[PDB]
């Protein structure tokens, strides 16, 4: 289950980013295996398509994560990222393949942030006029 990790946002600097758009993402750091910065992969449904922990430091702390959450029914990299945590309504959106990036274009002058569970190297047709409305 996807629901099954938990949810922590001290006072930890383990990857060089600011968090003033994180709280506004809300992604918190899970505890469910490691103390590593654990972003909530997942869309507005509880859709268990790999809800693993992030890049920390982009060089360390489970820098790979899961396809799938939930024990069965396992999922590929056809899920959707960051636009699900934003509005998206408007005609200009920055893409990225890591999470962090997508954070960052959060954080940028108000520039929607869409990504993928691996958009770094996932299928661009699974979600074409997703990013074609644009």
């Amino acid at each position: 289950p996807e629901d099954e990790a938990q949810l922590i946002k001290t006072m930890f600097q383990i990857t060089k980013v600011s968090n003033a758009t994180l709280k506004k993402f809300g992604v918190r750091l899970f505890k469910p295996t490691k103390s590593l910065v654990f972003p909530w992969f997942a869309g507005p449904d509880s859709s268990l398509k790999g809800l693993k922990l992030l890049s920390a430091q982009n060089t360390d702390t489970e820098k790979v994560t899961y396809n799938e959450a939930t024990v069965p029914k396992i999922s590929s990299y056809y899920n959707l990222f960051g636009l699900t945590l934003v509005g998206r309504m408007d005609s200009e959106v920055v893409l990225t393949g890591h999470e962090l990036d997508t954070l960052a274009v959060s954080q940028a002058t108000g520039l929607p942030s869409v990504a993928l569970p691996r958009g770094v190297s996932c299928l661009p047709p699974m979600l074409l006029p997703y990013l074609e409305q644009f």
